[PDB]
């Protein structure tokens, strides 16, 4: 279950979870507070970089297919992660 995290970096400044769950339509996010997090500046300031968390290893795999795709004019970038580092930053 400790993979079956991925890391956002480049999104809008006005993102919402609503535009992570439409980019990710068809996957299974996790429904609590810790299935998707922005990630903040010390002084709680967006950063532009999410984590998202889904219910299974195959979810995993399509998200990273999604690669570049966009929210708005903004392509996202996507990378492997862990519990752990979501954690961490969060």
């Amino acid at each position: 279950g400790t993979a079956f995290v991925v890391k956002l970096r480049g999104l809008p400044y006005a993102v919402t979870e609503q535009q992570i769950e439409e980019f990710f339509s068809g996957l299974d996010i996790k429904t609590d507070r810790e299935g998707i997090l922005f990630v903040m500046d010390r002084r709680g300031r967006a950063t532009g970089e999410a984590f998202v968390q889904f219910e299974s290893q195959d979810d995993t795999e399509q998200a990273l297919g999604r690669n570049r795709e966009k929210i708005g004019h903004r392509y996202i970038e996507i990378f492997r992660s862990s519990i752990a580092e979501m954690k961490r930053a969060t």
